[PDB]
């Protein structure tokens, strides 16, 4: 199953976008921003075309997880902030996870913004990557961290289902599956997921994270 080894490639080893105080090139493409550099584009696609009427020719934020196009181009879906409020410090998200059942509440500078609004996907992405990190989730993580799970999934890992809910404050809530690997194990079917361009406040939401394993 190619969604394995992507999964793992694309949240945890290869370098997320990170743009900051970039250009839109203010195309006439409805669905599509596009930021260019020396050697590329990237070019933004979202559903939220209202957003990226409204950030045409603007300066922006982008972060998430690319995917390589032809030629001199590469893809993002959603991904883009508005460059106008930041908070004054970096905001670690606070996250309760249940791991095979076991509670425990933690926060890291590895899952932070100090984007006042900040994309799902920035947070889904950064998260992931410490779940891998810290509880080997995707398999194969290259430390010794998460041995005591097991090696029983198809990941080389001890899971298998797992959710991330954003919590809002007032008790709004949304969902990813962590395990999801689109129709085809292809990032360009599995991080459809970010299409929307969907924010959060970032001082007002926490994560609720639940990892397990069923046979
Ligand atoms: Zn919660």
């Amino acid at each position: 199953d190619i969604g394995i080894d992507n999964l793992r490639n694309f949240y945890t080893k290869k370098d997320f976008v990170d743009l900051k105080d970039v250009k839109d090139n203010d195309t006439p493409i409805a669905n599509q921003l596009q930021f260019s550099n020396e050697s590329y584009d990237l070019i933004s696609e979202s559903k939220d075309f209202n957003k990226f009427s409204n950030f045409k020719g603007k300066k922006l934020d982008v972060f998430g997880i690319s995917y390589n196009g032809q030629c001199n181009t590469k893809y993002i879906y959603g991904g883009v902030t508005a460059t106008n409020e930041y908070l004054d410090k970096s905001r670690n998200i606070p996250i309760n996870i249940w791991i095979n059942g076991n509670h425990k509440t933690i926060s890291t500078n590895k899952v932070s913004t100090n984007k006042k609004f900040v994309t799902a996907q920035e947070i889904d992405v950064k998260l992931r990557k410490y779940l891998q990190e810290e509880y080997n989730i995707y398999g194969h993580n290259g430390t010794k961290k998460g041995e005591e799970y097991g090696h029983k999934s198809k990941f080389y890992s001890g899971f298998n289902i797992g959710k991330v809910t954003f919590h809002l404050n007032n008790n709004d809530t949304f969902s990813y599956d962590l395990f999801y690997t689109g129709d085809d194990g292809l990032p360009k079917s599995f991080l459809k997921i970010y299409e929307d361009n969907k924010t959060v406040e970032s001082e007002k939401f926490h994560l609720d994270v639940d990892i397990s394993y069923k046979e």
